Parts: structure tokens; C-alpha cells; sequence
């Protein structure tokens, strides 16, 4: 399978991240990229080809465009503002709060923003956009008659909801992608997210909609990030009613357990009638990954890259997340490998 | 006018506040007390008194007893899950979001937090206590017979509401001494919130409470803190219908215009019926204060307690912000001053 990757990602390099009460060095780090894109080049992937040019088209028909504008000119007005360090939001539109929007950059990217542990930096919205047309292209791909594709995005998309940036998210490319195929002709599309925490951007954009199944497995939110959405009672709303499967599970989560999540998911999605499956991959569901608490070993990506391809329709991979050690490469070429 | 003021204040003393993007020391500081303490008693108000010892009971009527529980915990269960810092929410229910509560301390603090400037850190339970402490002792004066008190509050309250803190606030200290007065007797009761920024967590409190009319003047919501709430529009909810008034107003405000704005919010509550108002008094308000964009000036705050002691009832006086700038004892004097007459 083809691998769009491109080197833009870099333009995305946030010199901070709020965690456990500190600005620390952020686990979204380039590094992540290029430890990835080695491995499965390794793994006998080295067809790597850059993104072609995309306008805002895709994009706009699953993001706010009040958002989108807010992304391309946030990190400026911030600095215009006189701040010193890089755009992180302290003030939320929470609970019985008025829907009305700020004017001012402080107030805006509050009410743009899910997650304060996110920050805007120099570059971020440029990245954001390379790492769109990854998956605009590989789905092209997956359009034109390939049974596979691997779009190496960075920064990741599933945090990213309908207009709201969080969880090292800006633009949802995983729903760029389900909407890419549409637009070529899909009539239905399915989007399984495996990343350990629950793609609650993803959810929030296809919600109501009945033309995309969203499936995710991930860690309880009761207690895992994002904490505020990803219960297994969400179904779905309105035309989207039945269009939402989600999979929580506690910690120490064991491939035991979350094939069996994978398995039915599947069986949703082949009920449901997907013309192709957008996986949301993120490998942070490895048993050691530093900001995660389920325990799938290497080989259990390999089994469940082999699993999702049994579904029998074409498959586009995307990025999402897996921090810390470098098996995040192995880890990632392991789902390719099963998938091929 | 009797002033009540805690020396435990100076336990909620955090290291860090998310600023500008970097982490630093709180503009909330306990100089802060210090120097308002000092001008008010130069001013003649020296009569100052520790409060007394009290309970949940007045607090468990207007805050949220899971948030309270959660307050009292948050630190030892943060230091617990091994965070080198201090408890900051990072996670927010914002936007169609899920209405259940995490179990998990991460989860937990963003559930109950709306402003992640504002960081849990050793002693803000205790200090949020004695805070609380003086405001009821406070409203005890005003039951008594008093024309006036100040409860020299720190950390202030407006910006907690039902089940949420932020903006430097935990317990809402306006909210309780409301709260108190009609507990004792009361049937009618008035928060007027002259602090720069709009009170959200007060009006959070009585937004569909009838029996305390919540007016409000402030920097507009569209370009200043708390961002979400505080537009002219919100005038209460169910039962607490037309019992709630925002009076936002933009950049370069004189006290021309905003006297205008205490003019009516004066008359709005003389109509509701008040039998007492409660001040959230914030002197942020002032021109040299960096923060705000008003353009009060310090004789401005006499004019502010003459005029709403001229309501003709009893007025509790509450703490609330303002920058630490060296006026910041001289404007809090001055409206005290103004109250007296
Ligand atoms: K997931
Ligand atoms: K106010
Ligand atoms: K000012
Ligand atoms: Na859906
Ligand atoms: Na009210
Ligand atoms: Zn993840
Ligand atoms: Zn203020």
C-alpha cells in the first residue's frame, strides 16, 4: 500500500504542553513522524509519496468555517496580543454558558478549544493543513481502487470537533478523509477509531449524520481522556440516530477484551453497509505507551490489522496517536502488515 | 463599620497560574488583603474582628455538594495520582458533551472547573473556609441591626458558580452571605457585583432563584474575562425570571456612563424589594488597573458606596478582585467611605 506523508508536519513543533500541572516538552512531538514513517519503510512500505495540493472544499463540509478561519489567524492575533508564551486557552463556554461568541483572541480560543493541554504554536495551522491533504490523497487512493493506503498525518484529527481544536488535534483528518470518499462517488462510509482515547471530534462531527458509522473503542471516560463524551449509551441523534457505536473499557485492558470490542464493531459496520473504513489508528493502546492504561502487545496489531481487513472493503489507515517508546514504529507497521 | 477579616487567607497561596501561555506566580496574592487591611483601617475602620467558626450548612444551600466534596479532596487525590504540579483542569464538558461525571481525579477537576487560570494548590479548602467564615459573620451583622460591613474576603467568589470554580474563586462568599441573610429572616435579598469583571458564578447560583435579584456591572463578555456569560440578554431562568440584570459595558468607559448603569441596577433592585444588598466589591474597575478597561478613578469610589448606601438598606460589602496595584487599599477605603457618609 502507498504512504502519503509529508514533511510539512514539522512546521507543528509546540515548544509546550500543560501536564500534571506543568509546561512540559509535548508528547505530539515531530519525532513521533519520523520514528514511524522508518518503521514501515522498514516493514517493506517505502512507496512514500508527498500530498498533492487541496483547497478548503473537503474540509468545510465537516468543520465550522468560523473555526477554520479562528486556526489560520490564531497563533498571529495571539502574538498581537502581546503574550509571551504560545496560545493556550484558561477560559471554557462550560456548563449554562451563553452560546454567543468573544470577539477578542482570548475569548475565542476558548470557546474554539475542548482542551487546555493543546497549544496553539508558530507553523501549527500550515502542519495542520499538510497533514489534511495526507488524507485527502489517500483516499483518493482508496476512490480510485486500491484495497489499502497508509496516510501518515501529523498533527493527529480525531480530538477535533466540529469547531474545536484539543487533545493535539486541529483538523479532523480521519473525517476529512470519510468525506473525501463521499464526495468521489461513496454512498456510505465508516470510520473505526482504535487510538486509545475515544475520537470524540469524530463523534461530534457525524453525530447527526446517517451517511457515516463512527465506531471507536477506548479507554473508559469515567476515567480517560477526553473524559466528557465516548459512553457506550451515545448512539447518535436525529438522521444520525444508530450511527454511533462506542466501546469503553477499563484499565488493563488486554487484547482478550478488546478484540472482542473490535469484532463487534465490525459486525455494526458491515450491518450499517460501509463502502470502505477510515481507521482512525493511534497506537497508544499499547501496554506501554506513557499517557495510556490498556496492554495490547506488538503482535496484537499485527492480528488486529489482519481482523479489520477481513471486513472485505477497501481501507484507508490514518494516524492518530502513540507517545514514548520507539515501538510505536514496529507497533504501527505491525496493523499495515496484517491489513496487507 | 465593622470590618471581618481571616488571617488564614494567606493558606491559599498557589505557585502557578496559566497566563499568556507560561505558568506564573497568581495575581491573586495574599499582599493583596494585606494592603487592603492596611487602608481600610487608616480610614478609620479598625474595628476588625476574626470570624467565627461555622458549618457547611449555609454553603450546602447554594454550592453543589459533589463540587464541595470534590474542593475539599482535589489536592490530596492530584498529589495522590503523582502530578508534579499543582491540580490544573486541562479537559473540559464544553460543547454537546456528555452530562457524566468522571470518577477520576483527572476527569474530575475539569468537570468542576471553568477557567484553567486558576490552579488548586495546600490550603485553598481551608482558605476558601475562612473566606466563606467572614462573609457569614458579615451577613450575621447586617441580620443584627447594622447599617453596613466589610468581610474582608480572600480568595474571592464570584466566579464559582453551582458546581465550579475558576477565575481565582472556589466558594462563592457573596452567594453565602445572601444566602445567610435570608436564612435569617430575610425574604428578599440583593447582590450587586460592581467588580470589573461579570459575577458569572452569582448569577449561575440564583439564575432561577426569585428570592435574590442578581445585578451585575462589567466589561462586555465579547472581549473580556469570564468571556461566556454576562450579556444584557440573560435575565434569569424558570422561577428565577426577571430576578437577574447584566449591565455590560465596552473599552474606555467612563464613570459617567457606568454611574448611569448603577443608577438603574439601584432601581431594578429597589423594585424586586431588597430587604439587604450584598456588594461584590471589585475595584479592578479602576484605570490603573491593567486588567480591566474602565477608566474609574479613586474619588469615583466614594461616589460608588454613597450612591448604593442611598438605597436605604443594609449593605454587606464583600471582597472580591482588583489587581494588585498600590490604590488598590486607597479605592477599597474610599468606597467604604462612601458607605458611611
Ligand atoms: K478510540
Ligand atoms: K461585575
Ligand atoms: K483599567
Ligand atoms: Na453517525
Ligand atoms: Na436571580
Ligand atoms: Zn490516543
Ligand atoms: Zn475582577
Amino acid at each position: 500500500m502507498r504512504v502519503i506523508f509529508s514533511e510539512d508536519h514539522k512546521l507543528r513543533n509546540a515548544k509546550t504542553e500543560l501536564y500534571g500541572g506543568e509546561l512540559v516538552p509535548p508528547f505530539e512531538a515531530p519525532f513521533r513522524a519520523e520514528w514511524i514513517l522508518a518503521a514501515v519503510k522498514e516493514a517493506g512500505f517505502d512507496d512514500v509519496v508527498a500530498p498533492a495540493r487541496h483547497g478548503l472544499e473537503t474540509v468545510l463540509k465537516v468543520h465550522d468555517a468560523g473555526y477554520l478561519n479562528f486556526l489560520e489567524t490564531a497563533w498571529d492575533r495571539w502574538k498581537a496580543a502581546g503574550y509571551k508564551g504560545e496560545a493556550i486557552a484558561t477560559s471554557f463556554p462550560v456548563r449554562r454558558t451563553s452560546p454567543r461568541i468573544p470577539t477578542d483572541i482570548e475569548g475565542q480560543i476558548g470557546y474554539y478549544c475542548n482542551a487546555a493541554e493543546t497549544a496553539i504554536s508558530p507553523g501549527t495551522w500550515e502542519a495542520a493543513l499538510s497533514s489534511m491533504a495526507s488524507a485527502i490523497d489517500g483516499a483518493d487512493l482508496i476512490a480510485a481502487g486500491h484495497k489499502a493506503a497508509f496516510s501518515l498525518c501529523r498533527p493527529p484529527g480525531h480530538h477535533a470537533g466540529i469547531d474545536m481544536f484539543g487533545g493535539y488535534c486541529f483538523i479532523n483528518n480521519a473525517a476529512v478523509a470519510a468525506q473525501r470518499l463521499l464526495d468521489k462517488g461513496a454512498k456510505k462510509i465508516a470510520i473505526l477509531d482504535v487510538d486509545f482515547h475515544h475520537g470524540n471530534g469524530t463523534q461530534d462531527i457525524f453525530y447527526e449524520r446517517g451517511d457515516v458509522f463512527f465506531a471507536s473503542l477506548h479507554g473508559d471516560p469515567a476515567e480517560a481522556f477526553p473524559h466528557f463524551l465516548g459512553y457506550a449509551e451515545e448512539t447518535g441523534k436525529g438522521a444520525g440516530a444508530g450511527t454511533t457505536a462506542n466501546y469503553p473499557m477499563g484499565r488493563g485492558t488486554p487484547y482478550s477484551v478488546w478484540g472482542e470490542a473490535l469484532t463487534d464493531s465490525l459486525k455494526r459496520i458491515a450491518a450499517f453497509g460501509a463502502e470502505a473504513i477510515v481507521v482512525s489508528l493511534g497506537v497508544d493502546t499499547f501496554e506501554q505507551d506513557p499517557i495510556s492504561f490498556f496492554k495490547l502487545t506488538s503482535p496484537d496489531y499485527i492480528t488486529m490489522g489482519r481482523t479489520i481487513a477481513a471486513s472485505g472493503v477497501p481501507l484507508l489507515v490514518v494516524m492518530e496517536g502513540g507517545y514514548g517508546v520507539p515501538e510505536i514504529g514496529l507497533n504501527v507497521a505491525n496493523v499495515l502488515k496484517g491489513v496487507a
